[PDB]
């Protein structure tokens, strides 16, 4: 049934995963990275140095302009365009077309990729923080008040798996494929429909609990967000984890750019020691008050091949992010219809003979949201 939906994403390690889309009459074929961390479907409309094909509105006799602009500006660059409205379509998706909303981007800083091969975004959260405003509903709203389509959809991001090495996964809509994960499903609450927020209730670094006040797990937030890459931690939370996990791996030594996530390490073909680095165990809350679950990654998940690494967990202002690094050894599942994120051990995931990624539950914690 999804199995035409299987293996529909590709990208480049690092530079996000995105699936193939059609725009417009006729259809326009482009690559569009698929972000659960934004809620705007926005592509680039004007020609760009990173860009080696962009929507051309004038070529589409089905597009309709909004006449409204849209200017969302941060600290690296910005982005800017033209709302209007288009037919779109996933070719390896249900079988559908769906009137959209879509920002036309016709000017950007630093927000494009170079090399990446995708021209543009799908945001997939909540219209409410949806730009300019609420009221331009995202595409996936659109999708499932138009057609019969079931409000859910799940991601199994599968990484490279042993020029930057090229990724695969798959992303299914409209349900859950059995054959994507083994064992059990476990729910975690969205705290709120904005970003796809959840709770973290406790990690540890080898079984050894960090032992914090769990509110800062999740200060001021934790989201599950396919548009980032790393782990992402907030200060408090990052300088404990990597301390322990310093610790663990002091066998060997590593000079603290690598630590800090801009300086790669390298070993040569099949010797990299995956055991001398501890797992890492985060609890997030149950669909039951006082229950969690844990899932566990493996160093193979936060060492990010660039045989050359890079330290995939980083440092957060905004909160707690688990990106692509923390998605990739499990199946994902956004069920929106129930307010709640799914997650299993993914048929995809890389580990080793002694190793192996893990979703277990529960367990009993007896207020650690901000
Ligand atoms: C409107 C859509 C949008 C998306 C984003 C991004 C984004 C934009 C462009 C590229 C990436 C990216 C993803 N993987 C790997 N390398 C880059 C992410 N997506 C998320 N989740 N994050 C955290 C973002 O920075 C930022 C903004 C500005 C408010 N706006």
């Amino acid at each position: 049934s999804f199995v035409e939906m299987v293996d529909n994403l590709r990208g480049k390690s690092g530079q996000g995963y995105y699936v193939e889309m059609t725009v417009g009459s006729p259809p326009q074929t482009l690559n569009i990275l698929v972000d659960t961390g934004s809620s705007n479907f926005a592509v680039g409309a004007a020609p760009h140095p990173f860009l080696h094909r962009y929507y051309q509105r004038q070529l589409s006799s089905t597009y309709r302009d909004l006449r409204k602009g849209v200017y969302v500006p941060y600290t690296q660059g910005k982005w800017e365009g033209e709302l209007g409205t288009d037919l779109v379509s996933i070719p390896h998706g249900p079988n559908v077309t769906v009137r959209a909303n879509i920002a036309a981007i016709t000017e950007s800083d630093k927000f494009f990729i170079n090399g990446s091969n995708w021209e543009g975004i799908l945001g997939l959260a909540y219209a409410e923080i949806a730009r300019p405003d609420d009221s331009l509903e995202p595409f996936f709203d659109s999708l499932v008040k138009q057609t019969h389509v079931p409000n859910l959809f799940s991601l199994q991001l599968c990484g490279a798996g042993f020029v930057l090495a090229s990724v695969g996964g798959s992303m299914i809509i409209g349900g859950i494929d059995h054959s994507l994960y083994t064992g059990s499903l476990w729910y975690t609450p969205i705290r709120r429909e904005w970003y796809y927020e959840v709770i973290i209730v406790r990690v540890e670094i080898n079984g050894q609990d960090l032992k914090m006040d769990c509110k800062e797990y999740n200060y001021d937030k934790s989201i599950v967000d396919s548009g980032t890459t790393n782990l992402r931690l907030p200060k408090k939370v990052f300088e404990a984890a990597v301390k322990s996990i310093k610790a663990a791996s002091s066998t060997e030594k590593f000079p603290d750019g690598f630590w800090l996530g801009e300086q790669l390490v390298c070993w040569q073909a099949g010797t990299t020691p995956w055991n001398i680095f501890p797992v890492i165990s985060l609890y997030l809350m149950g669909e039951v008050t006082n229950q969690s679950f844990r899932i566990t990654i493996l160093p193979q998940q936060y060492l990010r091949p660039v045989d050359c690494y890079k330290f995939a967990i980083s440092q957060s202002s905004t909160g707690t992010v688990m990106g692509a690094v923390i998605m990739e050894g499990f199946y994902v599942v956004f069920d929106r219809a129930r307010k709640r994120i799914g997650f299993a051990v993914s048929a995809c995931h890389v580990h080793d003979e002694f190793r192996t990624a893990a979703v277990e539950g529960p367990f009993v914690t007896l207020d650690c949201g901000y």
